[PDB]
């Protein structure tokens, strides 16, 4: 019910630079979704320096203790070099050691040997978790260990709404590996975020989206 | 004849991170070389970030004008993505909207259109410039325009003992392009940072190196 100030910050950019847009959209489904996210608009050094400190107050906040910082190519291998580098200036000693690795399309692990290392993915987004299970074989053959993954935003939505259990895309990945799926926001934020911003019919029909389609 | 200090600190973390070694090493030539280089031993968060740093200061000192940072897949994207942040970091107003953007190896290009933008290539190092034709090949498909190139360590060796010109790789393709080719570092700055902590006997040697095989 409180947003933290890097939350606000991110929004707050994600909005102007038009990364995230509200409206009427349609997912593959054919959901009507009521905003659209394309991370890929965080496009310039300010916007990327910005990025990487919300990825890596994520990451400081979980207390997620990593070896190496791996983005799947091609979107993730950036990601995970800005965020690397944001960790080793704002997080203090404990992150100055951290690696970046990624896979080249097509050894394929472009950074030291990921054997024994224990693994933190980064990517832009998540649905049905294909780029999550394609890192989960090259790292398990090069004998890493996945200890989480993080995203930028967490759409917070059930993967079909005949799921009994109402499991979200990020819920659905993190049940399978047994690991967190960390979001820098997620729906309930940018709702937070829009409070007093929005009038009360555009927050109702927001809030009653939520309920429809929200995970759990 | 003298350093600046993001040089000497440049140098000083190579050597330590074994980036840079210093010993007897063949070229594919077959050319004895008094060092071995490999960027990608930058490879932690301290390190990629005194490596985007260094780049930065390289590229602020120079005074050339971009719109546009583009890396050469796959090593040049990495270095593309923290060097942009870097310079909104470090350089003020002037470097906030500069963008980055890079090629899939197989659109080819991810970020915004570089049409009527300029561009400055970023790379690790460069040879025969086989990386820096693909990139003018994609870039001038595009329409943008490339007004410069940056590297780590120029060698700053002669390609050819025969050629009596005496062009160096990055010379090479400078002339070629009709733009510059800045580096972080060349062998002269190699040689200076040495005085005095290595013998009489290994700075004659490397300073012969130099008059055999240096550029120009
Ligand atoms: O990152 P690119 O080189 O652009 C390839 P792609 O578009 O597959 O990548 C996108 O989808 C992935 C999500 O997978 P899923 O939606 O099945 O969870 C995620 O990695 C995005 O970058
Ligand atoms: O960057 P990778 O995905 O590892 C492919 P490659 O090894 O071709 O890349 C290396 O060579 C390029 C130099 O080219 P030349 O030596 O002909 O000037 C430069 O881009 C390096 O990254
Ligand atoms: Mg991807
Ligand atoms: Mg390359």
């Amino acid at each position: 019910i409180m947003l933290e100030d890097y939350q606000k910050n991110f929004l707050e950019l994600a909005i102007e630079c038009q990364a995230l847009r509200f409206g009427s959209f349609k997912l593959k489904s054919g959901r009507e979704s009521p905003y659209f996210f394309n991370l890929g608009l965080f496009n310039t050094g300010k916007l990327l320096s910005n990025l990487a400190t919300a990825y890596a107050i994520a990451i400081i906040q979980s207390d997620l203790k990593f070896d190496v910082i791996f983005g799947p190519a091609y979107k993730g291998i950036p990601l995970a070099a800005i965020v690397c580098v944001k960790l080793a200036e704002i997080g203090g000693s404990k992150f100055q050691n951290i690696q970046y690795a990624f896979n080249r399309k097509e050894g394929i692990i472009v950074g030291s040997a990921l054997e024994n290392k224990r693994i933190l993915i980064i990517d832009d987004v998540m649905t049905a978790g294909t780029a999550i299970n394609e890192a989960f074989e090259i790292i398990s053959n090069a004998k890493g260990q996945v200890v989480g993954s993080i995203i930028a935003l967490d759409r917070q939505e059930v993967v079909s709404t005949d799921d009994k259990e109402g499991l979200s895309a990020t819920q659905t990945v993190s049940k399978k590996y047994g690991i967190p799926v960390l979001s820098i926001v997620s729906l309930i934020h940018i709702i937070t975020y829009l409070e007093g911003r929005i009038t009360a019919e555009e927050k109702s029909k927001i809030e009653q989206y939520l309920q429809t389609y929200g995970a759990s």
